[PDB]
């Protein structure tokens, strides 16, 4: 920790290179615009919200950074990845207005959407897409995720893909956001991977929302004294211009003393008190200090302002930032939150306007006017010519990528829709799926496979001599080892699946990690990657509750599905074959990266256990990609059942096929569910449909067209929801659903197989329970199954075992 | 960074006060008792699974601990915390059973619990409950989670709850894990809360799973660099006592220097060398590094060793951290992976007992038979004697509390359960519930607000005047304000929410944020707040997805409760009035913190809307307990329905029940349903006994007992599988459910509730269609009413939105 002082001394402070005077009146009108658009969204009563202080505190920080340093996107590259800091939208509106690049319709309908010509509340590109590009609101992933974006570039350039060497990777943040776990918790990485095309720029004004951030201590010194720790370039933009003549006469050093021993909480009631209660409380501490503004006005005293708010040492940090190489750049600027909002936190908005000489006469106040500048007017000249020396306006986006891939066929996974001679698993299909792909000439080197420190966990080993790991192993290894990081792993898969828009250079991700520490673990991050259109595969490997059976309570996932389904535009399968999982990949490929460039990413749950795998039946192939498809038709002349399964768990349900068939003569039709969720939505649509259609013929959900009225049992390796999610839509009267409720334990898969009451035995009983009920079958011959099948009736519930 | 030798000089550490000699045969007889017990579970060959490498790097560092460190449970305290390392188990089972606490048949049941006597592969109360305290095998957990557990006794010391200054908090991480975001994302804290009670023990081996951390790095260098930026005191042990006369006689200082410029990847290529290999590459890179050891033989160079490995080390650095106060200490240990096993890393085990001079000859090794210390022996005494100076043995675990607490009856409630004056919220519902627990005099000072920075935005701003902030706002204040930092919010929510069992003292935990960023953003904590059995209330405010109306995309929660019902132990509740908030509270309060003593917490869902809320229903307690209650049945001649409705939509569920009376002449029962989860759990667990019990009386679900057979609606704030999960359950040939699937968006609630098809007019088109299809009423009659609500039939479904 060094002293409380700007890090860039005066005397090596470069030239602003700007218009201060017209800068300022340009930046006045933003501000005054920002505020307008947030006052006439409160007028109308809605609760819509939106804030103003935080702006005003950051502006001028911005402000800098779009006349001097952001690069727009431009035929090079993507330019400047700007995290910016969600709640200060309406200054980024406010500019784009006044850029001419948003209409004051659409201003006066922020945070009004759903009608079409609105602004979303924060930057969100689902909502926004050929505007807002990173999705920051959630507080502590905007500084993780800009981490491995930055890592991502780097990652492009050593693999030869890109030349992203012009761009800077920018997280303007806030200091009270800094104490998510996720905003410190992985800056090392920056230091090792020298990521010095990375800026942190965090707002230091010292409070969160409901307080300050550390009242009795110092955010900033304690920024300082992590990040400096663990390798960064720390650049405090402390004081304005006004304190150099200060600072330079303190010969005691007394000032500096000051300085470093007042905590955040003093500094802040100074905050809202005068000039005199400044020289009397601050400078009035020692008579070296006081002796220093003894000849100065309490007026002058008071003019006395933070670094943040000074263009010239704002200047200097972002120019030294740029200049740095070797590590990452993280700026502290201090600034005042509420920024000339006096009042605040009709005359408050006389003050602003005063405050900051907005051209707006006393006639048209009350009308909450937006400003505009005029073609030909100097500050219209001033703002699109610093735009323009920068390549255009931020932010953009570009929803599609141009590049036309030539995608593998099915055909080309041909091997895998074949019977396989060796039992394998679902997961040893994905990665030999994968193996097909880097075979394509088109695609081959824009696959990105991810893992989080386990690689031979998943059988991924085979890849490394292949293509080895990326370690800047060498710069040009293809595969990205996160380490234990899961939630990094699926920053760097975000990077990669968004790559296509930000960098109109389409990466395909596969990130294969333990299913349990996906979703559950890095659940807020799936949801913004949604927001952010990510086209990508997430593949949560070693799934099942009972299948990763020795693991227990923390590692076995029956439940990731129903997390997944949560994120609308998440399609999620879990597999039983591998021929299954060929489809699905193919399709996923065709959907996100072929001509459709659908906007969905997906998620596999693959398996660790090892089976015998059939060849693909002819023409299940739509079956696989919807949802569900009749594998076979056991015949039984004493009764007549549908069997569903999914996963590990469906070969278990087949065998419960044969055992009904042979010791009950009950036939069956057998189906692999190859996706509960993508059935449930189908049906869901359909049942909307016809709910707004009532003079039309009910449409038939696709899972209602493809089984039959015969009494239905369902058994998956996840809770029970999984698979009943779908019994609004299934055309029987009765469907059993058996499922994986309860948390997981250690012990055999068989033993687990019974205890989650998911096994074949349990599914025979389920289904021959049915039968009864039915008169088809006495209940004697259940009870019996019961007792053949070493079943126990009255264990607890898995649920609350 | 310090130099890359021990922190504390041999000259300055203290004799070592245990029998070496009789220490290494207790630990030699533990290092042999876990790797029998992983290779007999091996031996089944049913994929048990189970580690033994880390261990084997660890255990001198526990040995040590455990011999001079470790307080167990005792009279006046629950003794130290200790946060053992997830996959390192096997050696705390093989302790345990030396100690006489468990069973060989225990041991030989590893990893198969099913069926009882058994062992967990991990640290899972849930499953154990009177053995393991805390879930950390979900890394990144771990660290967090002991960060606030620290502060959490703090807390309870300076509140003059109890006196826990004699416990101190140990955090045993692996070097790999501090990779995990939540690792080293909240070490600032120890610093600001001036935790002198926690000690984080990082094994640094230098390697995680499939290969070194930082192979060209200096791990144990970056971990120093960042907690030593962050303030924590950093103890090094890097080098045995053989090293000690190498750095006394280097006079050059080059030794240091080559310590220090060596990488991770280097130091570990000499681990699986000799001698020879050493003397030459690491020695032999200076002529005064060779010097030092020119006099030694390969041998004697070979067997220098890392400090992890040293007990008079280790011991100096845990009495050391021990006298340390104003902050936290991190022991960086330096360890060997594949300590003993060595070329390892049934008979091969011979090489493993020969190392460490096991008593067993290699005529019944392939026996892999357990060592045990009869009483009476050297060991057995030695090894118990030191555990009964430290008050007994752990870990252990209490699962339940022995004092009686005299809770608040309902009627302490009473001014919420009848109609409130003004139009509120559930969530200023919730907070005038908590001021009713705040007047009982039992439990008043045992309730622990939580809130992340926002309290205003919760009403929770009035408390802080009552009971206080805490902050060591005084030493005093009952309300725990961790910023914005959900994951440590609900780390504070964990440690008090299970005070009961760890320090036999309960203490009842409200915490409450904005939904969203509940176990969408903390989900793993969840889930292991379920295996170490918490008891508390997670209050999800700001929630409903078109509820918080402004807020859009990253904001508006219409699944967390789809989340929360995935967690087994975990009871949740989406009340739409004020008096079931009360009549929720107190029922969760009897649950958990009355006789019954229930392992369960809770999660209520409240909101930011206010509207009218009216009286309780007499004799509607349970109902609402239960998940659900008839609210009123409104008479109609032309057509009779049943309408269902959950937290802000239910007013809106009421309100087309009134339109379809008055505009249609349909009648309709009408339900508010306070938990969608409970009543499909219960609905699962009747169908699953009567399965089970096919020729008894069958149980009847809850709902069925309440619902008839009209057709029903359903509407909610929540995805559409909220309402759907009690389909099986519901007693009605038509069941239609509203929901808001896909991704929010900013407008005001009723074009948020119109765009997610949800609203009145939804449900009023919804109920006549099911008419309709009966031919009760014209289809036409629908077809206008879609028209005269202004409902675009042809709108993209807002899943795809
Ligand atoms: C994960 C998450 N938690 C909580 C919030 C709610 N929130 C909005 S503004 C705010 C405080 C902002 O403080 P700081 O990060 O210091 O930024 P400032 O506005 O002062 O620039 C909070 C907690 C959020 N957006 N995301
Ligand atoms: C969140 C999470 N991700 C992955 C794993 C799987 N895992 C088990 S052991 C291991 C490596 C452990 O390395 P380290 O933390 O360095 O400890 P060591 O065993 O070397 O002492 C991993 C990643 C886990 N337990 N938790
Ligand atoms: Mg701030
Ligand atoms: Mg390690």
């Amino acid at each position: 920790i060094s002293n409380y002082i700007n890090t860039i001394p005066v005397e090596e402070q470069p030239e602003y290179p700007g218009n201060l005077e017209l800068e300022r009146r340009i930046r006045s009108a933003i501000r005054w615009n920002a505020i307008m658009t947030v006052l006439r969204a409160s007028k109308k009563d809605l609760e819509l919200g939106g804030h103003m202080a935080s702006f005003q505190s950051s502006a001028t920080i911005y402000d800098v950074c779009f006349n001097h340093f952001f690069r727009a996107r431009n035929e090079q590259d993507g330019g400047d990845l700007v995290y910016f800091q969600g709640h200060i939208s309406p200054g980024v509106y406010a500019r784009a207005f006044l850029e001419g690049r948003l209409t004051q319709e659409q201003l006066d309908n922020f945070r009004q959407e759903v009608h079409g010509n609105g602004l979303s509340s924060y930057p969100h590109p689902k909502l926004m897409p050929e505007f807002w590009q990173f999705p920051t609101v959630s507080m502590g992933l905007g500084p993780i995720g800009a981490i491995y974006q930055a890592k991502f570039l780097k990652y492009l350039e050593h693999r030869g893909l890109k030349d992203t060497s012009k761009q800077t990777v920018y997280a303007f943040l806030g200091d009270g956001e800094m104490d998510e776990p996720e905003s410190k918790g992985a800056i090392t990485i920056a230091t090792r991977e020298k990521l010095d095309n990375l800026v942190f720029v965090i707002n230091c004004n010292l409070q969160r929302l409901d307080g300050p951030v550390t009242g009795n201590g110092k955010i900033i010194n304690e920024l300082e004294g992590i990040f400096e720790g663990a390798g960064w370039n720390v650049i405090k933009v402390m004081w304005g211009s006004r304190w150099d003549e200060l600072l330079r006469k303190d010969t005691s050093g007394k000032l500096i003393q000051l300085m470093n021993e007042t905590v955040d909480g003093d500094y802040q009631t100074f905050k809202s008190k005068d000039g005199a209660y400044v020289r009397e409380h601050f400078f009035g501490k020692y008579p070296e200090t006081a002796a220093l503004v003894a000849d100065w006005t309490d007026e002058q005293i008071w003019a006395l302002n933070r670094g943040g708010h000074d263009p010239k040492k704002i200047y200097a940090a972002f120019k030294k930032a740029q200049e740095t190489k070797g590590k990452a750049t993280v700026i502290l600027a201090h600034t005042i939150k509420g920024y000339g909002m006096g009042d605040a936190a009709m005359d408050g908005v006389r003050h602003i306007r005063d405050r900051f000489n907005v051209p707006v006469s006393d006639a048209d106040i009350e009308k909450l006017p937006y400003i505009t500048f005029p073609e030909g007017s100097e500050e219209h000249t001033y703002l699109h010519a610093q735009r323009q020396k920068l390549h255009g306006y931020l932010p953009s986006r570009q929803p599609n990528f141009t590049e036309k891939l030539e995608l593998p066929s099915l055909q080309d996974f041909g091997a895998l829709l074949e019977e396989q001679s060796k039992e394998i698993s679902t997961t040893i299909a994905f990665v030999r799926a994968l193996n097909v792909m880097l075979k394509n000439k088109s695609i081959k080197d824009r696959l990105v496979p991810i893992i989080a420190d386990e690689a031979r966990t998943f059988g991924m080993e085979g890849l490394f001599r292949q293509i080895g790991i990326y370690s800047p192993e060498d710069e040009k290894g293809q595969i990205l080892q996160e380490g234990i990081n899961e939630l990094g792993a699926g920053c760097s898969w975000l990077a990669a699946a968004t790559s296509y828009s930000t960098n109109n250079l389409p990466m395909i991700p596969f990130y294969i990690y333990y299913s349990m520490f996906g979703f559950q673990r890095i659940g807020d991050l799936c949801w913004a990657a949604g927001d952010q259109q990510a086209r990508g595969f997430l593949i949560g490997g070693t799934s099942g509750r009972t299948t990763l059976n020795g693991e227990g309570l923390q590692h076995e996932d029956g439940h990731s599905h129903i997390q997944s389904l949560t994120i609308p535009n998440c399609i999620s399968y879990d597999p039983a074959y591998a021929y299954e999982v060929a489809v699905i990949m193919h399709d996923g490929l065709e959907r996100m990266y072929g001509e459709k460039q659908e906007n969905v990413y997906y998620y596999i749950t693959t398996l660790n256990e090892n089976y015998h795998m059939p060849a693909m039946p002819e023409g299940a192939e739509e079956g696989i990609r919807k949802g569900i498809y009749k594998l076979e038709t056991i015949e039984g002349s004493k009764g007549k059942v549908q069997l569903l399964g999914s996963g590990s768990i469906l070969r278990h349900v087949r065998e419960a096929a044969e055992i009904l068939a042979k010791d009950y003569g009950v036939g069956s039709d057998v189906y692999s569910v190859t996706s509960f969720t993508e059935l449930a939505r189908d049906g869901q649509d359909c049942e909307r449909w016809n709910m707004l259609h009532p003079l039309e013929t009910p449409r038939v959900p696709y899972i209602a067209q493809v089984m039959n009225d015969a009494p239905a049992v369902a058994s998956t390796d996840y809770m029970k929801l999984f698979a009943e999610q779908v019994r609004t839509y299934v055309p029987a009267d009765d469907y059993r659903v058996l499922g994986t409720d309860g948390f997981g334990r250690s012990d055999s898969r068989e033993n687990l197989r019974h205890h989650f009451e998911v096994d074949a035995s349990y599914v025979v009983v389920a289904a021959l329970g049915e039968l009864a009920k039915r008169g088809e079958i006495d209940k004697k011959v259940v009870a019996d199954a019961i007792a053949k099948f070493n079943i126990d009736a009255d264990k607890v519930n898995p649920r609350l075992a």
